[PDB]
């Protein structure tokens, strides 16, 4: 069972409120990303380029390594509709231990130059490279 590790993600942007919404929902294929098992995992949520007046950078809770792994996690971040159409989204998976220090073993970038404005929402599967 090798083949692609993906991510899928439900993005909405809040006109009424300003704010983007980030919805990480889960990994398929994860066994393909690791090479170890029993290991924890999170995925690390980056806005980029990183604005530096509001929060650029999420990370979900660890898990313990499933195939098939659910976060089911909401990140909100303050922003206009223009400022994010100039903006990609980085989202790592990575494993993680008592150390605290991150391995992320592979990842996606979305740009979000056409998020849309409307609220209707958008979920979709995203390969990791590594
Ligand atoms: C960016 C918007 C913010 C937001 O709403 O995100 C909050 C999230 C999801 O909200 P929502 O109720 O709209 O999404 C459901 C959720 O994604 C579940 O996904 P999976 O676990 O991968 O199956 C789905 O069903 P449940 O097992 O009943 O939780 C369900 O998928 P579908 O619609 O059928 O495609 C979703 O309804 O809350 C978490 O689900 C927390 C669970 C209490």
């Amino acid at each position: 069972g090798s083949g692609a590790t993906r991510i899928q993600i439900a993005l909405k942007y809040d006109e009424k409120n300003k704010q983007f919404a980030i919805l990480i929902i889960q990994l398929s294929n994860l066994s393909a990303l690791l090479q170890q098992q029993d290991q924890k995992v999170n995925i690390r949520v980056a806005v980029l380029p990183c604005s530096e007046s509001t929060t650029c950078l999420f990370r979900t809770r660890p898990l313990d390594a499933s195939d098939t792994l659910v976060f089911n996690e909401v990140f909100w971040v303050s922003m206009s509709y223009p400022a994010l159409h100039q903006k990609t989204l980085r989202v790592d998976v990575c494993t993680t231990d008592r150390s605290h220090l991150e391995e992320c073993l592979g990842g996606a970038q979305i740009s979000l130059a056409e998020v849309a404005r409307s609220g209707e929402r958008s979920t979709r599967w995203y390969n990791l490279l590594s």
